[PDB]
């Protein structure tokens, strides 16, 4: 047998000492630099396996899938999930949750149109509200939050918000504070000493309390829809789950009850809402540093879609160098560093190492996104890196941004689908501008942790003739 290479620890403080100040991605990558690929470092008590490079990872959750099919845990938010929701469950719980979740999330909605239907009619919404700021210099983390949001609502509670209703803005606010603090470095510091830790103050308090808030509110929209609930109609993802949760009465063993309901819609609102939400934050930050790609962009929707209906979905396979530029967004924005914890299922040989049931493993996504092995010059922007000599789209196996394998993200056809709707008809309808001159502009994350937060910025978005 034996784990993989790493430093000696020191018990109760692990490899705290070979650590960097900087966060655990760096960490990460430094270590790998002294032991290779496929390392072991000691998170206080935890023995972590850290994977890296396009070829590791893909080794093992592809080569390898159900072995590498396991969930570990975010030592700041498992107060919270404790193994439920289809992100956090595992073995049979998770395959159950995951099947339902997808199905579910493809054909229920508000209104029974289709998830490209209801982002293009939150697109809509965006754009008007954009006119009303008549090109004024505006923030847009809000907007941004505010409409990937509303899809998951639209699906989950059947109804998109107002951007200016309180209930929602509150909502959001809780939201806004919380995802932020997950990558903080003290949350990075609580995931090495969280039994230490956890006892004193500290953010995870915060963390713990708003994400709380925020159940409380999923849980009065449940028991709405419990006593408004029409079989012959379900309305939305929680529908759908009452009327599943009622075929199953009889079944013991059905995975279908309250605390799978509020943490998988905890879920969908957590990771639907942020992810996406900064990705398309930070590709705005890029499209004032690289006008001329930005300029390009608007000329293919000019080219393809014209000025006048909305973008749809199957224009992207029109629009290439769009395409592209999304690609590149998500490659170098790298939203997700180290990607979320997974376990082995099972005690597993790799690289002609034993690997313990349930160590959790970090598959560290940042370092095939940015593996020189696939993309030359990494650290640089460039939607070159997916663009063959004629401009067609150029698959690439480093760009792996939802992770790959059985665990790969339940929601990467509705991000991507978010992501082309709203550049595309952003762009369509207006252009962008900042006071801060392209060269000045630092794409430097103001946090990165379990997930990079891009810094906030000024940009106005110049309604088009
Ligand atoms: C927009 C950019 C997004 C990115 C880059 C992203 C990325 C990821 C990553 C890296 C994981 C971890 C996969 C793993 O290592 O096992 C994940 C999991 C997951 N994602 Fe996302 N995500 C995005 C948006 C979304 C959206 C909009 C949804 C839902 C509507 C979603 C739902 C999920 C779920 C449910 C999981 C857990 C899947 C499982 O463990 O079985 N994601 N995603
Ligand atoms: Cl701890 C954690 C887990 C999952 C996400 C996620 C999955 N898909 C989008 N965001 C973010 C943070």
């Amino acid at each position: 047998g034996k784990l993989p290479p790493g430093p000696s620890p020191l018990p109760v403080l692990g490899n705290l000492l070979q650590m960097d100040r900087k966060g655990l991605l760096r960490s990460f990558l430094r270590l790998r630099e002294k032991y290779g690929d496929v390392f072991t470092v000691y998170l206080g008590s935890r023995p972590v396996v850290v994977l890296c490079g396009t070829d590791a990872i893909r080794e093992a959750l592809v080569d390898q899938a159900e072995a590498f099919s396991g969930r570990g845990k975010i030592a700041v938010v498992d107060p919270i999930f404790q193994g439920y929701g289809v992100i956090f469950a595992n073995g049979e719980r998770w395959r159950a949750l995951r099947r339902f979740s997808l199905a579910t999330m493809r054909d229920f909605g508000m209104g029974k149109r289709s998830v490209e239907e209801r982002i293009q009619e939150e697109a809509r919404c965006l754009v008007e509200e954009l006119r009303k700021s008549k090109g004024a210099l505006l923030d847009n983390t809000l907007l941004f939050h505010s409409i990937t949001s509303n899809i998951i609502c639209s699906i989950v509670f059947g109804k998109r918000f107002d951007y200016k209703d309180p209930v929602f803005l509150r909502l959001l606010d809780l939201f806004f504070q919380s995802f932020s603090l997950i990558s903080s470095f003290s949350s990075q510091v609580f995931e090495l000493f969280s039994g230490f830790l956890k006892y004193f103050p500290g953010t995870h308090r915060q963390i713990y309390r708003n994400l709380q808030e925020i159940n409380t509110f999923i849980g009065q929209s449940v028991e709405k829809h419990r006593a408004t609930l029409d079989p012959s109609n379900p309305r939305d993802f929680i529908d759908v789950y009452l009327l599943r949760m009622e075929k199953d009465k009889s079944d013991p063993s059905s995975e279908f009850h309250h605390q799978n309901l509020i943490l998988t819609v905890l879920s969908l609102f957590f990771a639907g809402t942020e992810t996406t939400s900064t990705t398309l934050r930070y590709g705005f930050l890029l499209m004032l540093k690289y006008p001329h790609v930005t300029e390009r962009v608007q000329k293919e929707i000019e080219q393809v879609i014209g000025s006048h209906r909305p973008p749809a979905l199957d224009d992207r396979a029109k629009m290439p160098y769009t395409d592209a530029v999304i690609h590149e967004i998500q490659r170098l924005g790298d939203l997700i560093p180290f990607g979320v914890p997974h376990t082995v299922t099972k005690d597993t040989q790799f690289r002609g190492y034993v690997i313990p049931k349930n160590t959790e493993v970090f598959p560290v996504l940042s370092s095939a996104l940015h593996d020189p092995r696939y993309f030359e010059t990494p650290n640089t922007f460039n939607p070159g890196h997916f663009l063959d000599a004629n401009g067609a789209l150029k698959r690439n196996e480093g760009f792996m941004p939802f992770s790959l394998g059985k665990r790969i993200c339940a929601g990467e056809g509705i991000a991507r689908t978010e992501l082309f709707l709203f550049f595309t008809t952003i762009l369509q309808n207006f252009s962008i501008a900042s006071p801060v001159p392209p060269e000045d502009i630092d794409l430097t994350p103001r946090e990165s942790g379990v997930g990079n937060v891009p810094p906030s910025y000024q940009i106005r978005f110049l309604a088009r003739h």
